DNA sequence: TGAGGCATGC
């Protein structure tokens, strides 16, 4: 995968500019641009989503579309300052399809081989940022760091620690904010509450 | 429109 394209540097601007050159999997070809993380190395909370969506791929920034707006409300309800956040995605290029007779770009879940190929960028970000806690937003991100057998619905809101992760941060898994939109509106407010609770667990981690 | 975890299809 991407490991040869990751330069030996902790400068997020250099990593981001290099990601524009990555050939670690096929996603780079149909996407507009790599969407790297956003934030500074002084962040103590890192949050990892699945992939850039349609709006993210057009803007070049993580979490700018509907799921990111919901994440924004979740952050405010958990009293998490954005000054403490570095936010990124497990996969750096937008994976999508279109209906043959349609124009809208329809997001497709990254394959597990794409997550594995792209994980060197995530490791590079984690070493550069040295977060005290990593929030895994959804199954793709959580499995990226915790193994393909990990079930976010089974262990969300738990403070976890694994050995093979650089810097031994606390890890907190939760559901991706888009799941609240995809699921029934009847469950949406309860689901938002659950997200906010998990985020509160993550913000109260003390190294 | 914007998951999750299991199942089936080739
Ligand atoms: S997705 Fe990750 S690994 Fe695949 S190309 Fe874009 S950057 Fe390289």
């Amino acid at each position: 995968g991407a490991q040869d394209f990751v330069p030996h540097t902790a400068d997020l601007a250099e990593l981001a500019a290099a990601a524009g050159e990555c050939r670690g999997c096929g996603l780079y070809r149909d996407a507009t641009q790599a969407v790297f993380g956003a934030g500074g190395r002084s962040a103590r909370i890192m949050m990892i989503g699945e992939q850039p969506g349609d709006k993210e791929d057009l803007a070049g920034l993580p979490f700018v579309g509907p799921a990111g707006r919901l994440l924004d409300r979740a952050l405010e309800a958990a009293d998490i300052d954005r000054d403490a956040l570095y936010v990124t995605n497990a996969v750096k290029h937008f994976k999508f399809t279109r209906a043959a007779g349609g124009k809208r770009r329809i997001e497709k879940t990254p394959s597990r081989t794409e997550v594995v190929a792209c994980r060197p960028w995530l490791i590079a970000e984690m070493t550069s940022v040295e977060p005290d806690v990593v929030v895994l937003l959804g199954a793709t991100a959580a499995k990226a760091l915790l193994g393909n057998d990990f079930r976010v619905t089974q262990h969300r809101g738990e403070v976890l620690h694994v050995d093979d992760v650089p810097g031994d941060p606390a890890l907190v898994a939760t559901v991706h904010p888009s799941s609240l939109l995809r699921g029934p509106k009847e469950e949406r407010e309860s689901a938002f509450a659950g997200l906010v609770d998990d985020l509160r667990v993550a913000a109260d981690v003390r190294p």
